[PDB]
C-alpha cells in the first residue's frame, strides 16, 4: 500500500516582498489556470501547501530558494543580503513546524569564504540541512559572467560541506544573456524544465567530477533533481567517452581528470530526486544504475503540483514497487532514504 511520512525536498519559495518577481516565473512555468495556486504557494510556506501535504502523506519538507534566486543577483553584496535575508525569512516561518519542516541555505556563490561562512552559519545556527544553489552564479552585465563551481577555489567550499557533512542540491536556472538570446529567444518554451534546466545541472556537476572535485573531497554528497538531468540515460555513453578518449587524453597532458568511473561518483557521491519526474519508468531505469538507496522522494512544488507527485507515488505504490525491487525499497525512496541521509530526529509520521 501508500505511505505516509514520505519526504519531500525540491519545495521553492520566494520572499514575500518579491511577490512581483515571481509574476515573471510565472510568465516562464505556470499556465494561467495554475497562477492562483502557485502565487499561494510559493509566497506561503505554511499555507496551502502545507495542508496539501498533511493530507498527501508527505511527512517533512525540506524548503529552498526559488530559482534563480540568489544566483540571480549579480551584484556581490546585494545577492549576499538577500542570500541572509531568505534563510532568516525561512528559519522564522519553519520554527513554528519543527516536525515537519526543514531547509536548505539560499548562498550567494560570488565568494567561496562567504559562501562558506553562511552556509555554517545556516546549519550550524538555525538547523539547516544542506544548501540549495541554483547553478551558476551570474555576475557581471545582464549576468554574462558564469561563475562555475567545478574550479579549485571552490575546495574551501567543498570542506565546508564535509565539515558540516551536509548535502549540496544542485538546482537549475535559466538561461542569461548572449546564451538566452543566442540559444533560447527562438524557442521560449524550451526554457525550464523541456531542456534548458538539465542541460545546465548535467553541465555543472559533470564539471564537478571532471574537475577532479569528488576525488579530492570523496565524502561530498550532492543532489541532482529530476531523476538526474539527463545523465543516467546516457551512463554508458559518458563513461565509454571518459574510457576511449577523455581519461588518457587528459593524462597525455597532465590535465586534472575524474579518477574513477561515471558510476561511482554517482553511486557513492550523488543522490537522485524524483522532482518534476513521476515517471516509474524512468525510475526503474535509474533504479537499475544506482540502486534504490540512491533516490528520493521530491514533488518540485509549487511549480509541481503536491496532489499529482504524491498522486503518483501514493495510487501506484505496488507497481512502482515491483519497478524498484519490494516493499523496502519503495518506503525507502519515499522516506526511508533521505531519514538517514539528512540524520533526520522523529517527525511527523515518520514511522507511519
Ligand atoms: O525544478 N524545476 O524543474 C523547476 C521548473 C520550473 C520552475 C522552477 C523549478 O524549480
Ligand atoms: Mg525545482
Amino acid at each position: 500500500g501508500s505511505m505516509r511520512g514520505k519526504v519531500s525536498l525540491e519545495e521553492a519559495f520566494e520572499l514575500p516582498k518579491f511577490a512581483a518577481q515571481t509574476k515573471e516565473k510565472a510568465e516562464l512555468y505556470i499556465a494561467p489556470n495554475n497562477r492562483d495556486r502557485y502565487f499561494e504557494e510559493i509566497l506561503n510556506p505554511c499555507g496551502n501547501r502545507l495542508e496539501l501535504s498533511n493530507k498527501h502523506g508527505i511527512g517533512y519538507t525540506i524548503y529552498s530558494i526559488y530559482s534563480p534566486g540568489p544566483q540571480g543577483w549579480t551584484e556581490r553584496a546585494e545577492c549576499e543580503e538577500y542570500a541572509r535575508e531568505c534563510n532568516d525569512y525561512i528559519s522564522g516561518e519553519i520554527a513554528n513546524h519543527k516536525d515537519r519542516m526543514g531547509a536548505f541555505a539560499a548562498l550567494s556563490m560570488h565568494d567561496p569564504k562567504q559562501a562558506s561562512e553562511e552556509l555554517t552559519r545556516c546549519v550550524k545556527e538555525l538547523g539547516f540541512l544542506g544548501a540549495l544553489v541554483n547553478d551558476v552564479q551570474h555576475a557581471g552585465p545582464e549576468g554574462e559572467t558564469h561563475i562555475f563551481y567545478d574550479q579549485p577555489e571552490w575546495d574551501i567550499f567543498w570542506q565546508t560541506c564535509v565539515d558540516l557533512d551536509v548535502p549540496f542540491y544542485l538546482h537549475p536556472e535559466p538561461p542569461f544573456g548572449s546564451y538566452l538570446r543566442n540559444q533560447y529567444e527562438g524557442r521560449k518554451y524550451l526554457i525550464g524544465p523541456p531542456v534548458s534546466f538539465a542541460n545546465g545541472v548535467s553541465l555543472h556537476v559533470l564539471g564537478m567530477i571532471v574537475n577532479g572535485v569528488f576525488d579530492r573531497f570523496p565524502k561530498l554528497k550532492v543532489i541532482l533533481g529530476h531523476l538526474g538531468e539527463h545523465i543516467p540515460g546516457d551512463f554508458w555513453r559518458i563513461e565509454h567517452w571518459f574510457e576511449h578518449c577523455s581519461r588518457p587524453l587528459a593524462k597525455s597532458r597532465g590535465d586534472v581528470f575524474a579518477e574513477k568511473p561515471l558510476l561511482h561518483y554517482f553511486r557513492n557521491n550523488i543522490w537522485l530526486t524524483t522532482s518534476g519526474n513521476f515517471s516509474t519508468e524512468t525510475l526503474k531505469f535509474c533504479v537499475e544504475h544506482v540502486g534504490a538507496e540512491r533516490i528520493l522522494f521530491s514533488v518540485d512544488s509549487p511549480y509541481e503540483h503536491i496532489d499529482v507527485g504524491c498522486g503518483w507515488y501514493d495510487d501506484n505504490a505496488k507497481a512502482i514497487m515491483e519497478a524498484v525491487g519490494g516493499e523496502k525499497a519503495y518506503k525507502d525512496i519515499g522516506r526511508d532514504n533521505a531519514k538517514k541521509l539528512f540524520k533526520l530526529g522523529k517527525f511527523y509520521d515518520s514511522e507511519a
